[PDB]
């Protein structure tokens, strides 16, 4: 059978990630690689209003204190369904197009930008760090990751986080929310470790205990309280007797299992763009490839993710 | 390796589903048959403050025309995620432990419910109650987990005037009697019957999908239906392809999935056979280790002692 590369290109907002990759596209034959690209249209106009301005707009006036925490996170909620929507039924409908991990060149390579874990899992982490989501709705979410297909590469953003701001407070509805950049690095450096930590064999019901008061692919076992199991020691989640309630440790056991199969690279956006491109280029020589499951799926998967770039990318 | 049998007793709620599942649980073996009972202790306390309340409430406020249609679908979406956030964790950790398709089984798991009421049905019967948007109710349905062999769904079959009656007597904690309500949830259900039924011979919603602006049932009796919304659909009337690919979600999803009709128009005891009757004809499958076994029952009792009522 041919064979597929795919490749998710993450992380915060604001590193590059959008351009770094049309770059790497711009390099290959029209029809060897494809991008599925940001569903921005999805999020301004088919799935809901405006919905990044919503966003920005409710954590402004929870942060001065016009409307309530609970008021917040039925909006921040309901927001990060639209937003996850099109990369969920993406997944959905990749899913039975993949086969087992393959070596030669892949016959296609599918970049995405973003996977289904930035809206299933680490913005509304992000969120519940800025007060604006619950700590049981993202475990919600996390319940709600689709299974890990085989070749999920993962790629990562470093940057250092006064260039950061600095291309951020330069280059939708955004407002600039220095407070909400902070928690959503965090959140994807609590992630790099958290699949690090699971590939070395950590079990977080083993550690969990540990917790009281970045790099995958590389480096020793990082302890518990620096990945996102962090996250969860929040009094809303614990019975009166100290411990997690059983249903949000079930979340955490379908949230090591999603993880755990990822392959994770970093890469360093602090270059310039034909840089990030090379860098991601040699990147994606120890990345994982699979079978696909048909003859067929090869062009059919190319026009799905065209047909995608289409309607919904700007 | 063992045998399982699972069964998510579902459908609209005020049938009497949950007093015939616990005469049925209470017929056979201590440790033959579990009852994953409804996580009702989930949804008034440990996800969110008496979410019931909160939804019946909300559309309350809908229709006296309090708040706007947008503030009671950001209301409906949340509380719809914490809703199904039990079935969802369940599914999870439960699936791996499922074989293929396989003499009576090692194991009967019961549930109240599958993960479809709260990713499909309820989103659903709130679409049509003008509290939820379609997009999110497609958001819902991408979310679906994929069918697990021996999936098997009974639904309920009982008169309006009947389903009104046995309602109105027992409201659950916050809840209002809303016969808008119950006709949307109905004929949601209804729906799905129908659903399973057109996919299951065959049916093609693409191929179908003209007749609904222009043997099994017509595609205008299907879920399909309820996806011609305007919002869906592009100015030329085109369904946008996202959307289209949902649906494509939801064919997969509901096709393989086993659907059994329990007649609750009779007495509890009589309702217990009869479920007991429509077992002969589920499906079983293995379980994937020795260990499956206990560990699906531990998972279990463990559900219902903390979140059951
Ligand atoms: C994916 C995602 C984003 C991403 C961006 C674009 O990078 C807009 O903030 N923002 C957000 O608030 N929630 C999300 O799920
Ligand atoms: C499953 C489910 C229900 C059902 C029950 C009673 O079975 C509680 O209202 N009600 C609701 O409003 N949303 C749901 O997802």
């Amino acid at each position: 059978m041919p064979t597929l590369l795919r490749v998710y290109i993450d992380g915060p907002h604001g590193m590059g990630k959008t351009t770094t990759t049309q770059l790497l596209v711009a390099l290959g034959s029209r029809d060897d690689i494809v991008y599925v690209p940001e569903p921005m249209t999805y999020w301004r106009v088919l799935g809901a209003s405006e919905t990044i301005a919503n966003i920005y707009t409710t954590q402004h006036r929870l942060d001065q204190g016009e409307i309530s925490a609970g008021d917040a996170a039925v909006v921040m909620t309901s927001a990060q369904i639209t937003m996850g929507m099109p990369y969920a039924v993406t997944d959905a409908v990749l899913a039975p197009h993949i086969g087992g991990e393959a070596a030669p060149p892949p016959a296609l390579t599918l970049i995405f930008d973003r996977h289904p874990i930035a809206a299933l899992l680490c913005y509304p982490a992000a969120r519940y760090l800025m007060g604006s989501m619950t700590p049981q709705a993202v475990l919600a979410f996390v319940a709600l990751i689709p299974p890990t297909l085989p070749g999920t590469n993962i790629v990562l953003g470093a940057l250092p986080e006064d260039r950061h701001i600095d291309r951020l407070a330069k280059r939708p509805g955004e407002r600039l929310d220095l407070a909400m950049l902070a928690a959503i690095r965090r959140v994807y450096g609590l992630l790099a470790n958290t699949v690090r930590y699971l590939q070395c064999g950590g079990s977080w019901r083993e550690d969990w205990g540990q917790l009281s008061g970045p790099q995958s692919n590389a480096g020793p076992r990082p302890h518990i309280g620096d990945t996102l199991f962090t996250l969860f020691r929040a009094p809303e989640l614990l019975a009166p007797n100290g411990d997690l309630y059983n249903v949000f440790a079930w979340a955490l056991d379908v949230l090591a299992k999603r993880l755990r199969s990822m392959h994770v690279f970093i890469l360093d956006y602090d270059q310039s763009p034909a840089g990030c491109r090379d860098a991601l280029l040699q990147l994606t020589s120890g990345m994982v490839q699979t079978h696909v499951t048909t003859p067929g799926s090869i062009p059919t998967i190319c026009d799905l993710a065209r047909t995608f770039a289409r309607e919904m990318g700007e």
